[PDB]
Parts: C-alpha cells; structure tokens; sequence
C-alpha cells in the first residue's frame, strides 16, 4: 500500500501517458495513469505493469569491462572505467582528429542527458558525430514538416482529437502501438458516431476495427494513392481557395515554384482509374477516402513508420500535408496534420535538443554558420569550435565504424544490434577489432552487450528525474521515485564526470544534476520557435506537463501553432489569422513529389513484399517488457504473417514452418495465415531475440531524411 505518489510519465509509448509512481517507503509498490496529464489517469497494459520492470533484479548493476576482444565481461571500479573511456576518447582524439569519435544515443533518453551528450561531443570534442535511434523512426517526418512548414513538430494537439470529424489514419497500427491514443479516437466516433474514420495500410489490423474504410493498398504505393485523392479534391471542387490562395505556394515534381493550375497538371498523372490498379484497390477507396478527407468540418491524419520508414519517406509526409494545405484543414481544432512520435522522447532529446548529426539545439542546423557563432556564443566556445560539416547519421555511422574511420563511440540507451537494418554488416562493423565501444544499459540481455568493451550501470526511469517530451510538443517530468540499485548512476553524473575526465571544459559540463541542464537548455531554447524558457522546474513539478511554445513563466503553453492569437511566435498585430513563419513568406508548401516506390521491390526471384511491424504487449527489443510475464500470454515468440490466398497457392498451412527468405539471409519461422496482410504481403515481428528479422532487411535510406526503409523489402518464403 503506497505512502507516497510521485508523478512521471510512462516508460513506453510517445503516447506520452502521465503516471503516478506509489512508493511504500524506499520501494515502488503501485503505479496509476496521472489524473492531471492527457491521458486522464487511463494507461494500457504495458504502462500498468511498469511496476514489475522497475523492481526486476535482472539488471547492470556494477560497470564491466571486456579487456580483450571476444573474451569475458568481467567486473571493474567506476573510477578505473571512466578513466578507460577518457582515456581511449581523448587519446583517440588528439592522434586523429574529432571525428573518430561519436555518440549513438536515444529518444528514450532524457532530455538533460541528450542535451549533455550533444554538448559534450559538439562544442567539447569539435564532432557533430551525435546521432540516435530516432534517424530510424522520426527523421522523415521531420523533413517532411521543415520542407512543407519550415518548423518541425506538429502544429495541433492530441486534444483535436476530440473535435475531428474525419482521421486520415496511414502508415499507423494506432491500437497496438499508440493505445490509449486509439482509445480516444474509437471514443470519438462513439461520442459522435458520425465521424469517419479511413484506415490506410496494406495490413489489416486491430485498428481498422472502427474505420468506415480500410485501404489496403500495396506496399510503396500510398504517394500515388494520396496524389490521386488530392486529384478527386480538385475535380470535384472540394478545395478551399480562399485558404492556398492566401497561405500556399506550389513546387513542381522538379522542386521549382509552381502555381495551382501546374498542381493540376500535374495530378492529371495520378487519376483514379490508373491509381486504382497501381494501387490494387477499388476505386471507390479513392473517391471515398478523398470524399471523407474533404468534405469532413474537421479532419485529422495521424500516420506513423508505414509513412516513415521508406526511400520516399519525407515526400509521403509532404503528400499528407499538401491534403491539409488544399483543403485548409489545419490550424482549426479538429483539423490538423499529425505525426505520431514513437518514442517517449525523440522529440523533447533529439529532435528539439538537435541531438542529431545535422542539427544544433532549438531549430538550429549545423551548415548555417549564423547558428553555429549563436552556438558558440550561448556556449561559451571559441569562435569556430563547432565542426562546420554535419557528422555521420545513423547508417553512415555504423558504415563509419565498420571502416575503422569512427573508433571510439558510446551506445547509451539503445539496442542497435537488433534493431539496426541490415544486422550482418552491422554485427560485422560493430566487431571492428580496434574499436572501443561503451554502452550505457539498464539490462544485461540485450544483445548489443556482446560488442560492448566497457559497459556503465545506469539509473533507470525513475530512478533519477528528467524531461520526456512527447509526440504532442507536451514536456513533463519525472521526478526521482526509488534510489537505484547497486551501483547504478544516473547518466546526466556520468556524462559531466566522463567529459570532465577526457579533458572538456569544466565550464561546458557545469552540472550538479538534471535540474541544472534544464535551466541551461531553458536558456538556449529563449527567443527561438522552441521557447520554453517558462517551464521551469518548480512548474514542471506541478503540472502535468506543458506544451510549447511556453516563452514566460506566464504562459499557459501553446496548442495551435502557426495561429494568431494562439501562437506567441504569431505577431499580436500579424496581418493575416495565420502565419507559417517557417517560411520567409509565412506560407505552406504543397509539393508534387513524384511518386516511385521502395528501393528493393519483388521480382521473379523475391516475389513478396517484406514488412516488419510492432505488436501490442512488447515493447521493441522487449528487454523491459520481457520481464513482465503476463506480457508474453499472446505472442511470447516470433512469426510470419501469410495471407490467406498466398498460403493457400504456395502451400502453406498455418503453424507450418517456413524459412522468409531475402537477399540477405534466410530465417525460419512458424507461419501465421490469415488476411491481415494483403496478398503478396508477408510481415514480421522484431521483438524477438532468437529471430532477428533485421538481418532479413535491406539498409536503403531516404536520401534526405537518412531513415532507413524497414518497412519494405523483396522476400520468398517455402515451406522448411
Ligand atoms: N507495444 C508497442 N508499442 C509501440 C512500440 C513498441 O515497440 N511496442 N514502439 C513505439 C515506437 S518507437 C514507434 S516508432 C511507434 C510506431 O508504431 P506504428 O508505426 O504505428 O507501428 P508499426 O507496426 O511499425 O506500424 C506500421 C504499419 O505500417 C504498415 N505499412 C507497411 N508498409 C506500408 C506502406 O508501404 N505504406 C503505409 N502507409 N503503411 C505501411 C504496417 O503494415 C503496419 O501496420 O510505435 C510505438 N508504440
Ligand atoms: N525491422 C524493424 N526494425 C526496427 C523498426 C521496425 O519497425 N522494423 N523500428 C525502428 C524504430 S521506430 C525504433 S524507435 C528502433 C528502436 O529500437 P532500440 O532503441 O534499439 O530498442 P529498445 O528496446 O527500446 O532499446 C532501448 C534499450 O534501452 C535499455 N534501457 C532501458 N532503460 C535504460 C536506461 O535508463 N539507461 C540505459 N543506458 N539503457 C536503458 C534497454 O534495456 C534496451 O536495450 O527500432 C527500430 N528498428
Ligand atoms: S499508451 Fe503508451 S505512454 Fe500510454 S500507458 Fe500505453 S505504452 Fe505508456
Ligand atoms: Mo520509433
């Protein structure tokens, strides 16, 4: 029975649920959704059953060190692994340069300690090798809103959830992976059972259970499907001139301006009929989803990685948003282009902090050299310490590392050798025989461990306090619950003492705890679009979150960007009710991205399309979920879903094991055939460790956002 209730936020989800942390007195005993945060004191199972992982015995309690390559993880002090990993940085330093070193952090990382890393590895070490997992999720929806907005993060709110009369839901399993997300959509349609919901993705799944339509279109043609209900938007006068007129400008498929009569022109190449077969579905879906999508008061698209993680990734994001441009859709509540974040804080650390190899913190990039001096300035760095050329992203990193170029790197809160693409060159260049790397983990199983030279035991959740900054633009903390257990630190103490010891500036890494951080980041953030100078730490302890722009300890926080009279970066006086100052004319952008399709498709050899996917009860590598029995009742191994109709012609039967095969390796596993994926459609799960699908996958990236196409491939599939 709990004396104590300490608010934070869920673990998982970007949903970002609030929670209240019960503790008996020194241990975590209950946990409950916060009444105060969006969520309205509602969590799914997985943020219910936090309890079980916080408490697990089974964690990295005492730093290890792995003398030799191949040999045993064997225990060493604190002090002799932080002079280790000074040592071999620094060193690596001074005898090559910056950037042979880099940091490969996490949207599950605190906001403080991502902002730390950044600093550190930037403005101390002069590399702007800092990148993270969110290059695998987020990137492309980041491109799509800065080349269509010229801001990143959404301009509504979970709350237009509640006022939407239409959601455009694409590229998103919005009930297994967003739950209580998709619990306040279906509670929507039951409030006002008018409302209409379209459900886009070649899988059908438990989503599509309260959509007026299920799209299932084939993989990689979604572009041609949204240009084509952009085309039915203009053919049948369902546009809203008086909104593009005035707040929107036009780029032809060559990226040169363009008017409305050339968007026209344009989408004459994506009419229906034709996009219909393309496609492979009825031409009804088209007019009706377009229908839907413009005749709606209100309609909201939520998309996820279906959208995200492809070769055309920012241009599908950049389709989404020419629908609302056109019509006018946004800025209004109900009506809004929403990308849902995946993780609990790829937008407050990495997106927003600029903890990415590009990027500088609060909208700041890395080529603009006015960023770097305000940079520079705001660090108290000699003029010209930021590297002037953007480091290795994701991919290129562990490519970099494979080649011996990036010799010294730290893994902090992520499992890269499972969930990287393309694992045997990955396992291959994480296995260079002279590279040192230093992995920060909560929890021994996870399979990176075994290519790690120096593991650090950190202070998990809420064990220390933070910043989480959700898919909703909503910071909340999480303040310190239990103590951690045996050696554990928290990464914000590692971090300054690390940095400290590798020679940095003292005064760059002038930290005591979180608390500081936030103050200085707080500062950085003042006078930009991000401005969240008014969320102090003493606010932050009684809300339940805020929203930003959050510019003085006044504001109540800002839900409608872009909005005058919502919107503190809108002039009080601006002349128009809108203004995406994004963009030196204050308009949005519609853009005609031609639509292709994934980089490896099927063909004689590899006939189906491989897809990989989430399921509800684990959470990616299920390192943290694993510990929770109850969570392994459903699904507790690895599959392959089979439709139906391909089973049936390639003679499959379910429970049959069958080996997926690409052009990268082959694995077995038991068949599950039913019609959740469409023909000529296979998909696998990731969050098994004695199946790593992502050796099946292929490495291709978008070649502007970076994010890697995991959600298409060529594979064959035979009975074992
Ligand atoms: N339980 C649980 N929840 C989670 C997570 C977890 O691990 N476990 N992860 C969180 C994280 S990091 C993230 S990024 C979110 C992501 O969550 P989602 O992206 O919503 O989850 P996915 O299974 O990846 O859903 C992608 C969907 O894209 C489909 N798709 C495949 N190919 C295409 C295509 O060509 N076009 C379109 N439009 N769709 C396509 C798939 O069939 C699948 O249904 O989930 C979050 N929620
Ligand atoms: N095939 C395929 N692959 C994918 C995807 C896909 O859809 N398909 N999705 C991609 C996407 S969106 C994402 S977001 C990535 C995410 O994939 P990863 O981030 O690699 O997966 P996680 O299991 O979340 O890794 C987080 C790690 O944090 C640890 N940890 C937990 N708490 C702490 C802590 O306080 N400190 C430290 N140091 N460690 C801690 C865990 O034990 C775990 O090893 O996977 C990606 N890979
Ligand atoms: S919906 Fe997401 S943030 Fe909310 S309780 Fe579930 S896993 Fe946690
Ligand atoms: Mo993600």
């Amino acid at each position: 029975r709990p004396e104590k209730w300490v608010k934070g936020v869920c673990r998982y989800c970007g949903t970002g649920c609030g929670v209240l942390v019960g503790v008996k007195d020194g241990k975590a005993v209950a946990i409950q959704g916060n009444p105060n945060n969006h969520n309205a004191g509602l969590l799914c199972l997985k943020g219910s059953l936090l309890i079980p992982v916080l408490n697990s015995k089974e964690r990295v309690t005492q730093p290890l060190v792995r003398r030799h390559k191949g040999g045993k993880l064997e225990p060493v002090s604190w002090d002799e692994a932080l002079d280790l990993m000074a040592s071999r940085f620094r060193s690596s330093i001074d005898m090559y340069g910056p950037n042979s070193v880099a940091w490969y952090g996490s949207g599950q990382c605190l906001t403080e300690e991502s902002y730390v890393a950044n600093k550190i590895f930037k403005g101390g070490f002069g590399t702007n090798n800092v990148d993270g997992n969110p290059r695998l999720c987020m990137a492309s929806a980041v491109g799509g809103y800065v080349t269509s907005f010229g801001k990143d993060e959404p301009m509504g709110t979970y709350a237009d959830i509640d006022q939407a009369t239409c959601f455009f839901i694409i590229g998103s399993n919005t009930s297994e992976a967003h739950p209580v997300l998709f619990r306040r959509i279906a509670r929507r349609k039951q409030v006002e059972p008018g409302v209409k919901i379209i459900v886009a993705d070649p899988r059908r799944t438990n989503t599509s259970r309260i959509a007026d339509m299920h799209v299932a279109f084939r993989p990689g043609t979604d572009l041609a499907f949204m240009h084509s209900m952009a085309w039915v938007i203009i053919n049948e006068e369902l546009d809203n001139p008086r909104f593009w007129q005035r707040y929107v400008n036009f780029m032809d498929a060559e990226g040169k301006p363009s008017d409305f009569e050339g968007y026209k022109a344009f989408l004459e190449n994506y009419r229906p009929e034709k996009v219909a077969e393309i496609c492979r579905v009825p031409v009804e879906q088209i007019y009706g989803a377009a229908r839907a999508f413009a005749e709606s008061a209100a309609t909201m698209s939520l998309w996820c990685m279906g959208i995200n993680q492809r070769v055309q990734g920012v241009f599908a994001n950049n389709l989404i948003h020419n629908l609302h441009l056109i019509t006018g859709q946004i800025c209004r509540p109900g009506a809004t282009s929403f990308s849902l974040t995946g993780q609990p804080n790829a937008c407050g650390g990495v997106r927003d902090g600029g903890a990415l190899s590009h990027l500088l913190p609060a909208g700041r990039a890395i080529p603009n050299a006015k960023h770097r001096a305000e940079m520079e300035k705001l660090w108290g760095l000699p003029e010209g310490r930021i590297a002037p050329e953007p480091g290795y992203h994701t991919v290129a990193l562990f490519e970099a590392l494979g080649r011996g170029d990036v010799k010294c790197m730290i893994i902090c809160e992520t499992n890269p050798a499972h969930t990287l693409p393309n694992l045997n060159k990955v396992h291959k260049a994480m296995s260079h025989p002279e590279s040192f790397i230093v992995c920060i983990e909560a929890f021994p199983d996870a399979v990176t461990l075994e290519y790690a030279d120096l593991v650090l035991p950190p202070a998990f959740w809420c064990e220390r306090d933070g910043v989480y900054g959700c898919g909703e633009r909503r910071y909340s903390l999480t303040e310190k619950a239990v103590d951690p257990p045996g050696q554990c630190r928290p990464t914000v103490n590692t971090l300054v003492e690390f940095a400290r010891r590798a020679g940095v500036d003292p005064q760059l890494v002038n930290f005591r705890n979180a608390e500081d951080v936030w103050n200085e980041w707080r500062m950085v953030s003042k006078g930009t679009t991000y401005d969240f100078w008014g969320m102090t730490r003493e606010r932050l302890r009684k809300e339940s979150g805020l929203i930003w722009p959050c510019p003085s300890e006044d504001h109540p926080g800002t839900s409608l960007r872009y909005v005058r009279g919502q919107d503190p970066c809108v002039p009080a006086d601006h002349p128009d009710r809108f203004f995406f100052y994004g963009k030196p004319d204050g308009r949005a952008v519609i853009w005609m991205r031609p639509a292709k399709g994934a980089a490896e498709e099927p063909d004689a050899e590899y006939p189906l399309y491989l897809t990989s996917m989430r399921v509800i009860d684990h959470w990616h590598t299920a390192t943290m979920t694993g510990k929770v029995p109850e969570l392994q009742k459903a699904n507790p191994i690895a599959f392959v879903e089979i439709n139906e109709e391909d089973a049936a012609r390639t003679g499959i039967k379910h429970g049959d094991s069958v080996i997926v095969e690409t052009r990268r390796d082959a694995m077995e596993l038991p068949a599950r055939v039913s019609d959740v994926c469409r023909p000529g459609l296979i998909a696998v799960p990731f969050f098994d460790p004695k199946k790593l699908v992502n050796k099946l996958f292929l490495d291709a990236t978008d070649p502007v956002s970076r994010e890697p196409e995991y959600k298409i491939c060529a594979a064959r599939v035979r009975k074992a």
